[PDB]
């Protein structure tokens, strides 16, 4: 049994996964209801629920921004900014105990599900200390927080001049809601394969960014000086032209700004070729890993 | 003979195709005239006809939309909308027993060929009940339908206020004519290989769309809030910015809308790289299958 | 010696190249001076000359079009059209026995080299009948012809009303000069490998064009009807939208015309993905051949 | 020991690296402090310093161009040109013994490090003659020079009418500062793998450029004549259209100029496909080498 384990690790057939139960025999049993969808029919249903749950939050998150509805705000004409209208304009919902804001309800509804997932999952974990080394528990935590950041801003604060301390910092938090989408990782097998391919390429991915950081700087400058002697130049500075080379090394290619001089085109056309020769060097490094981690289940 | 068949299936040399005739001995014989082009010279000719047939419909379909001819319509100046002018403007041809509309003739001509293909092929099929599991018979059916839907709209309807019930539903049908192009599958060997490669990738293709659906939502939002505090922003909402990230993860890159702020470019430039790292993960999954299904004839 | 040749052909080590000399013993000897650069120092020199010759013609061809010089034409203001100014405006040079046009000299100089290559190569060929099956002799012929087509229009014609018979047909010929660039094939080893890779892919390349021809039609139509109900639509017809889908299946992506409606974007964004899934299916079919034909010299 | 070395070279396990010390025993000992970071803690620190050094110069180089600061120049309004304001406008810093220009200090500070790297590295080299064959010493030299070219222009010249001799030649030098970024090659292992992959591809890379040079010329001309008979054409000449085909063979795709005629689109759409069939032929030639040179450390 000892030289067989050294054989499979060389082979890579290393599956040491053994889910220990919580030992309560119902603290154990209910734990497996929320750790394994394959134990029963209703065990699937929880996954069937929670996968659908995340989508409901997202559509509710995206529709707040819609100008059928953000133009149907408290500032439907958009004249000033109030302390209570800051929530309708920079938090995207109207907090009220009456809760006439429909989205503010729908936002809140999923959070009740997420904690009752998570907290019940926290109380029934066998491994208590190493709970926060698991990455698929971290996303659970970061999801539920700007909910509470919203409320403590509303409940605790009864004062003036709070926007001069932190107001766009609140607007940062309105983004960071967006990484609730990573909660699908617990359900998709395939999204974890991305999560492992990146985990197995964190140095070779750094070959890409560093080779692009070289490519950006070299050709942003070299086009800036060939487009230098215009009064009418589209390239005012070199950190303007960092936007230009990533538009043209990644071959997206926009048209917002394009070189105009005879030299700036000759410079500009090398950068089109060299972006192929910068992305494609460490891409098949990655994709061979992803192909390997995909069929590694077989 | 028993352990040889288990050998070839492991190998993949599994060709169990055996075309049974219809047994009529002319019901059988004429069936093979319209199932196999290789039985005779004229057996090729039917395929040589029917391949040329489909093209004639397409050019006749596309030229209806041309403003040498849709501007040479009954509303050549475009003032109003009549019940009979709905056919020339939303069905694309003028139905008449005189049939002065030339395209309306040419459209009708191919349909006579298609049924006389199909209906004769229906009566001479050996497999009678399993006729509608064959996908290359489904396209035959979907081709001939909006022809009849056009006529029943003309024949049965003599009444007022029909556009308030279904008029854009008619305009849907004018699209669905377009999938007559898939009828070439019966003739091209290579188009069926695409039909099989997709048939062997319907989960791994779903890795692509789901990894892109992740990529779209994450960066559409993250550019929306870095482009937030403009009165002059090109990004009014987040479902506006779903158009933006598929223009920029697929590296098409249009120029209709591009970020402008300092933050929106830094967000916007990550999304150029990440679209490479989203398409290219399950593409060589597919292309290895297609290369495998191509030479599988050898 | 017989089962060794069957071995190498299976292997692919099939090099039956045996250059028979012209047998004149100076017709033979001068032949190797103009077929093999490796026989001597001066044998290289002709190859060094003729490679430099082609470039001289090209720069002379491209500079005619330059508006430092085509605006310095006989119609420097561009008011009318003369029969003698047709050469300076649609043949790009001024033919005269004085030949004051400098480019018209430089154009003429190279043709003297090409024939004295070719005609001397014609008279000293061992194989006289199969001379015109060799493709690298066809390019020799097609190069020298529109030179003579230029002169016969000048020399033979002294009459009126020739532009109503053929005038843009002359302008066709001014293009077809451009395939003089393929004359480098006799000199580059690498350009012939492209010439062989295409020669070994003429069916599998046809998988690409036909899969793209499917992709173009299916999405040009499907965006035309989602962009139909505008008075302000960017898509007037469907053969307008053939330009649109090759801008967007090949992911070039211009911005001349982009969909605007909610449906036209959803249609338009599928076509971005599907162009990856159309180019990349028969590309590694080709590139595996090119990699094979490249190192086939080793 | 003799047939083992012939074995490893076939294998490619050829590591003949033997760093001979300078033999001074402190000239030797200090040499390893500036050639090997792995000898000690402080040996790392010099590499930790000098990697951070280069970045400081770059940010200082890029920020000079910023119109928070180049508009805060001596010509903050930009009316004329002085002999002393040429440094603030075309050398990017204000040279003085007072040195009130802050960047001109920060520029100067890094050069003191680079020479004290290099000159100390020069005096302690074992190999003195072949010092300038090593490429990672050339980059050291070309870095430090336009610093001195700046000073000798200021120190030696006290005269008039120097701009009519060389003024944009000075502006050339302001670019050539930019290749100080290649100094990271001594530190990154991965950037040298790029440096070796290009060193192992200098003929096969030339397959790419020459196949593109063919592709550019053939389609720039062929679109010029299909877009010829406009008064309103976007393509004035053929070397205008060299910018067009590299925008469209590399599939960047800008929108600055796009064909408009019916023929110019049919020409223009072939060039989209053919740029895929020109980049992708010698790319996996390269990327296989880079993948090989990456893991060649293992």
């Amino acid at each position: 049994e000892e030289a067989m384990e050294m054989f499979r690790e060389d082979e890579g057939y290393i599956k040491e996964e053994e889910r220990p139960l919580p030992e309560n025999e119902f603290q154990r049993q209910v734990w497996l209801l929320f750790e394994y969808p394959e134990s029963s029919g209703p065990a699937r249903i929880i996954a069937i629920v929670s996968v659908m749950v995340i989508l409901i939050s997202i559509v509710s998150f995206c529709l707040e921004t819609l100008p059928i509805f953000r133009d149907e705000n408290e500032d439907m004409h958009g004249g000033g900014v109030t302390f209570h209208t800051y929530s309708q304009s920079t938090i995207g919902y109207q907090q009220s105990t009456s809760f006439t804001d429909p989205f503010f309800i729908v936002e809140t509804l999923c959070i009740i599900w997420f904690s009752f997932e998570f907290l019940v999952r926290f109380f029934a974990c066998p491994s208590k200390a190493g709970f926060f080394t698991n990455i698929m528990n971290i996303i659970d935590i970061v999801a539920i927080i700007p909910y509470y950041v919203t409320i403590f801003l509303t409940e605790s604060n009864k004062s003036v001049l709070q926007f001069q301390n932190v107001r766009r910092v609140v607007q940062i938090f309105r983004i960071m809601r967006i990484l609730r989408i990573f909660k699908l990782s617990r359900h998709s097998k395939g999204l974890q394969i991305l999560g492992q391919t990146l985990k197995a390429s964190m140095r070779e991915l750094g070959l890409l960014i560093f080779f692009l950081f070289i490519g950006v700087i070299l050709f942003s400058s070299a086009v800036y000086f060939a487009e230098a002697d215009e009064r009418d130049s589209q390239f005012p500075s070199i950190p303007d032209a960092f936007w230009w080379a990533v538009v043209s090394m990644t071959t997206v290619g926009y048209g917002d700004m394009v070189p105009t001089t005879i030299g700036g085109k000759i410079v500009g056309s090398l950068c089109a070729i060299a972006g192929v020769l910068t992305i494609a060097l460490p891409v098949p490094v990655i994709v061979s890993n992803f192909n390997y981690f995909y069929h590694r289940e077989t």
